[PDB]
């Protein structure tokens, strides 16, 4: 009936552009630094051992495929909160939080956005760091909220614009919403240091802002689950009742299984139950109940001492590899006689690194070196291996010489 | 804080209540007729054999857990469209359809609803049959659409108000959206006969309405996948470009794995691509990408001749047990000396049956017999077994005599 003749072709994904060209390249020396998931030293996808084991365990138990409660798997949501807040957290012990399973971090972010749109009467403004993960915009926008921003990244030093951040935040109308990356800021890799987080907390507290933490790399950033959750935990201790989204896509390599959760810190256990009833109401008409596989896998790992223990080592190996690559990249640039300051590379944390390379330098690296990345100078450290770090150091040097 | 002080407790779920009250029951003869999923003759959850086999196949291959494209697993989307439309369908063969993996049937319905709120400029109204599955309301409402209704179920006859439907649909504003249950109407079990479907197709065509099919029971209703998709296929052949949602929850017993899909029938292959593009932009900010497990299983079964073969036998087996229970319930009621007309029980299709019972009687059944069901007189036939059917009939006789 020509119902859709007016539907226009959506704009193409740039990252997709990068991956495709990479795919077309025949030079065996090509590098894909546009990659969004972890890759091993051999440039291959990695399913943790503990994951294989957990999977085998489920298979062994001949479990049913019955619908999970709207809120998800209790063993999973509980373990998830404990993971984030800490076993001895006051918030945890008193049971004054409500955690619901979501469709990975994304779905959890969205549920949260929809929850705020509905019940957070104080404001519609959500302040994002400049820049932020691309998907954050439309998540909040689609949810019916308004987007604001605070200075974060400093192009000058490829570090944190602590001054701008603090000035921006100090002017945020009371009771507004501020989004913070728990650790391993995406896409810059620039995170505040402890002393800086202590200061941001003080202002967020003072200005009575609702803090929304996006925690997609717990344990994957520094290889330590406690350290990665430090800032989130610190806010809550200072009396800031945050909202939070967790993803296991990276830390457990559950990517496609979509395991994640949304958590609200409440005043007491009673209030938590009320909030939880409302989240159930929101979710039902969204997708009814959550996918079971990823949650079943995560819960087993988290709740099985042997698995959990093994997980920590594994997540640590992942973190270590990335760090080692940052280290080696810096070292090789020196060996190459790069007069430039590449400290930011080692100061940066996680999978993403804002290099400082200009659009033109990027082109050259692509055109001449078969090294693929986006024009923002952002590199996925996951695409770097022991075998090519040398080459990359080399190539970067040539275009910056 | 005190951000949530004003968030109040949500309304208690009924279906939820019967289940729990059911559990808290000691009568060894107790029955739960509120169950929303298939149960075998022993009252146990049933995981399909073909499903266990697909899983063993996946396990053996040691697959990665890498993100699926936004639109989901291609083998899955295609197989899915093929299942629905049929192998020789012109719509299928020409590629003038677009299918995206959704979070089962509900997430597919939601994506579909969000898509219409966005691009279906012709109207904001969605007409649901009277009555419709509970979830249908908030799905559309939350999507930003307006709900309307059309007469469907005839309480006087516990059958279809064909005349009422026809007059309602004939008076629906042109270019409005009309939701139709493909087969095994939930919650009444009342479906139009092939002949009535022809007539409905005609009015829908003439009024130029956008028909949105909800197909959650393909193969599960009659034991025949082709017969179950008859009405869908018929509309399409008549030149009605429908939109459709599929669930593999019931027909494959994939309940918690959440495998489903949303389909749009377009003018051409070209339009389908434009449409797909926009569906991707919509889904990204919802949940990023879909759960991989259920889609992997479903894809294996549909694409592997031997598994697909076994699947058809098992669905048939499920459908037959339900039909048998309907049959036995009626025979037992007669035998018991019941003078009431219970033909509706056998005329109805699927797992849900509108008994016609009255509240006070439902109450009686619960109180005196330990038979749990919702006060709407609806019973899940899945809860009936060969070993309790006699009990149920006896009880129903008693409260109705
Ligand atoms: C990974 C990521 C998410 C969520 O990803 P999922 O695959 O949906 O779990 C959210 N925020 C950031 C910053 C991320 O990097
Ligand atoms: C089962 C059902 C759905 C979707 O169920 P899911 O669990 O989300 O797949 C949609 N419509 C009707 C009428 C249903 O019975």
């Amino acid at each position: 009936s020509s119902w859709w003749s007016h539907v226009e072709m959506g704009p193409p994904d740039p990252i997709l552009g990068v991956t495709e060209a990479f795919k077309r390249d025949t030079n065996s020396k090509k590098m894909n630094l546009g990659v969004g998931a972890y890759r091993d030293d051999n440039g291959k996808p990695y399913v943790l051992n503990c994951v294989r084991k957990a999977e085998a365990m489920i298979a062994a138990k001949k479990m049913d495929k019955e619908y999970l409660p709207i809120a998800g798997l209790a063993d999973f949501t509980r373990a998830s909160a404990e993971l984030a807040l800490g076993e001895n957290s006051e918030a945890f012990k008193s049971g004054r939080y409500v955690t619901v399973q979501g469709i990975s971090g994304t779905g959890s972010l969205r549920v949260g956005a929809n929850f705020l749109q509905r019940f957070f009467k104080f404001s519609r403004d959500v302040y994002l760091p400049k820049p932020s993960w691309g998907n954050h915009t439309p998540i909040f926008r689609d949810a019916g909220l308004q987007l604001q921003a605070y200075r974060y990244y400093d192009p000058k030093t490829c570090s944190l614009d602590f001054t701008g951040a603090m000035e921006d935040i100090s002017k945020i109308p009371e009771k507004s919403i501020i989004l913070l990356h728990a650790c391993a800021h995406n896409p810059t890799g620039v995170d505040p240091r402890q002393e800086q987080w202590k200061e941001l907390a003080s202002v967020v507290k003072k200005r009575n802002l609702l803090a929304y933490f996006d925690m997609a790399y717990q344990g994957f950033a520094s290889g330590d689950i406690n350290r990665d959750a430090w800032a989130l935990r610190h806010f809550i201790e200072q009396g800031i009742d945050v909202v939070l989204s967790q993803s296991y896509a990276k830390n457990m390599g559950l990517y496609g299984e979509r395991a994640g959760a949304f958590t609200v810190i409440c005043r007491d256990a009673e209030e938590a139950k009320r909030v939880e009833s409302q989240l159930k109401i929101l979710i039902r008409p969204m997708y009814s109940n959550p996918p079971m596989n990823g949650a079943r896998i995560a819960s087993l790992i988290l709740n099985t001492p042997e698995l959990r223990k093994e997980w920590l080592v594994e997540v640590k190996g992942m973190a270590d590899r990335i760090i080692s690559m940052r280290t080696q990249l810096v070292s090789n640039l020196k060996k190459e006689g790069s007069s430039h300051n590449w400290q930011h590379i080692t100061d940066q944390i996680g999978m993403f690194c804002f290099t400082g390379l200009k659009p033109e330098q990027v082109e050259r690296l692509t055109k001449e070196f078969s090294i693929y990345m986006t024009k923002d100078g952002r590199i996925s450290v996951a695409g770097v291996a022991s075998s090519n770090v040398g080459y990359l150091a080399h190539a970067i040097h040539q275009v910056t010489k």
